[PDB]
């Protein structure tokens, strides 16, 4: 990930005018849509939190948790840390990122800071549900001037995605002012 950290703009887009900041969400959403497509209920929830973080939840199968035989860490950590630019870029450029995977009857959690895992992916509980959730706090060392998410920019893109990925439900929620949308074709 040091190649990303060296020139963030070349991977995510302009880090001063809001372009890159919003692209962070769209990259995560791309992965969440793929996950939702492979499951039964086919829904994603994008939430803008009051503290300027964003979470993306899917109801897919959960991304794989087993150890990657080459890399020697969880397959989930490989997705988050090894170079559509990929969600590893989002991770590298987030001051904090929380991953939650529900899969094979277990809840798994991991925290990253600036792309660095704070501990290995760990089982924290049992669950009947399946899916993946990522919440990320964009790094204010990287993203300047426009540091807050504009609802309308997210809504515009998610609407476009709902037509293309027809039969995937996309919910957008803003916890700052209560605004919400439900895109479903
Ligand atoms: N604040 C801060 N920025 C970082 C960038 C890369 C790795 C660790 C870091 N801690
Ligand atoms: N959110 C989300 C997500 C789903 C699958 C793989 C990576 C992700 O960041």
């Amino acid at each position: 990930l040091d190649a990303v950290r060296k020139r963030p703009g070349m991977y995510i887009g302009d880090t001063d005018d809001g372009t890159g900041l919003h692209h962070m969400v769209f990259e995560v959403v791309d992965n969440a849509i793929d996950e939702a497509l492979a499951g039964h209920c086919k829904e994603i929830i994008v939430t803008i939190h009051a503290d300027n973080s964003v979470s993306v939840q899917d109801d897919g199968r959960g991304i794989p948790t087993g150890i990657h035989p080459e890399e020697g860490v969880s397959a989930a950590e490989v997705i988050m840390t090894v170079l559509g630019v990929g969600v590893s870029v989002v991770n590298a450029l987030s001051q904090k990122l929380e991953l939650v995977i529900q899969r094979e009857g277990k809840i798994h959690r991991q925290i990253y800071e600036h792309g660095v895992p704070q501990a290995p992916l760990a089982v924290t509980g049992e669950t009947e549900k399946t899916g993946t959730m990522v919440r990320f706090w964009p790094s204010l060392e990287t993203f300047t001037n426009v540091t807050e998410f504009e609802y309308e920019i997210l809504a515009k893109r998610l609407r476009e995605l709902s037509f293309l990925n027809s039969g995937v439900s996309i919910r957008l929620r803003d916890k700052r002012d209560g605004k919400e949308d439900h895109f479903h074709y």
